[PDB]
């Protein structure tokens, strides 16, 4: 009925080490924090291997489309590799060309600065644009429940998931409130405030406190290490609330639409250039758009930014991080050949955890996860869910900031 005629990949890097490693971490457990093989947030080899098994399965998946040849390496940019300056970043793009077509040396294209940022992923991170304060605060605040109390007060059942892990009670933080008369427990202990500026908007204390360091446990357990959170994490039900207060932080910060809007913007138009047909012509990064397959190698914001702006939810079975290493965010440009209209599809596919701390081997028969996703605010839909290529180009035109782009 249909066939499938692009596809853009925009993906988060595979496993990583911690970016940071705070004095508050260590005073919030008594236990030390396992070490890792590589410098801080750079992509670990078992990491590299888990997005090669995305890339083999890929070229699986995309051979059996139709859209790639089933021998051979694909030829004069048929597919194209677009990866952030960040070493995890681009590993990851070499790791997916070596999955998705092992020996051909797919080119994997950076800015050409490596030492600055790249505003394709974040356009605030270099002043291309600014936030909007009060609108920022206000719509972060609302979605929080009305205050950042409200927030952390419908989530005490994670917050002590999270110290029990910790042990935090027998924490040095913990340790010296007992001998202050102050109760222990992360929320009070280290109280939470929004901090909105013109480039950036974060939250203090416990909220991102215990978003990075769930997330970090999911990288130990990602990464095969023997006992993450100290062998206290024993069941998925246990996984799953810990993790619900990163995708938390992420829902106030990366996908409320006052950020994720201006955040999105170039990725929407990087995208929309390589979905939508045209005469082939070299633009950003050197590379000739539109092409078969574009693979972008970014990060677990640009996911969530891009959900916000485009209004697709998801949650991910089996996978306790909805912005997980090697997700990836996958638009697919098909034609219906009835009549021959173009359609866009969207989906969300991924390594579930078990996938990833098994380091199972992809394919056709044991292939990642996947979620179908649709675009809310389509008017425009076919039988399968897809958005017309016209209501696909409303909806980013209208998503998209004119003053963020590149």
């Amino acid at each position: 009925e249909l066939k499938l005629e692009s596809v853009v990949i925009v993906s988060r890097h595979g496993v990583r080490a911690p970016t940071k490693a705070t004095q508050l971490m260590q005073d919030v457990t008594p236990d030390a924090w396992p070490t890792w093989p590589v410098k801080l947030g750079w992509l670990t080899p078992r990491g590299g291997e888990l997005i090669a098994y995305l890339g083999h399965y890929q070229r699986q998946r995309l051979v059996a489309d139709g859209l790639l040849a089933k021998k051979g390496c694909p030829q004069s940019g048929q597919v194209a590799i677009i990866a952030d300056v960040d070493e995890r970043t681009r590993k990851t793009g070499e790791a997916f060309a070596a999955g998705l077509a092992p020996d051909c040396a797919i080119t994997v294209h950076t800015q050409a600065d490596t030492s600055s940022p790249d505003p394709l992923f974040n356009p605030l991170k270099t002043g291309v644009c600014q936030l909007d304060n009060a609108n920022v605060t206000d719509a972060i605040l609302s979605r929080a429940g009305g205050s950042i109390a409200d927030f952390t007060g419908h989530r005490q059942t994670a917050f002590r998931e999270l110290e029990r892990v910790l042990n935090f009670p027998q924490s040095n933080l913990c340790l010296k409130r007992e001998k202050q008369d102050e109760s222990c427990s992360l929320t009070q202990a280290l109280p939470s405030e929004l901090k909105v500026s013109a480039d950036n908007v974060s939250l203090t204390g416990a909220v991102s406190l215990a978003s990075m360091l769930t997330e970090i446990f999911l990288l130990q357990q990602a990464q095969g290490m023997p006992e993450p959170g100290w062998g206290r994490i024993t069941d998925s039900h246990q996984w799953n609330t810990l993790l619900s207060l990163h995708n938390a932080q992420f829902y106030l910060l990366q996908r409320t639409p006052e950020v994720a809007r201006s955040r999105a913007t170039p990725l929407l138009d990087l995208i929309k250039t390589a979905l939508t047909p045209h005469p082939p012509q070299k633009q950003a990064y050197g590379v000739t758009l539109p092409t078969s397959v574009l693979f972008i190698a970014g990060h677990a914001e640009n996911l969530a930014n891009l959900g916000g702006a485009l209004e697709l939810n998801w949650t991910l079975p089996g996978q306790p991080d909805n912005t997980p290493p090697g997700g990836e965010l996958v638009f697919e440009r098909w034609r219906r050949l009835s009549d021959n209209s173009q359609w866009i599809q969207v989906s969300l596919v991924f390594q579930t955890l078990q996938q990833m701390r098994d380091k199972t081997p992809l394919s056709l028969n044991t292939p990642p996860g996947e979620v179908k996703l649709t675009l809310a605010g389509c008017e425009e839909r076919n039988a399968q869910g897809m958005c017309s290529l016209a209501g696909f180009t409303q909806i980013v035109n209208e998503a998209r900031i004119p003053a963020c782009s590149l």
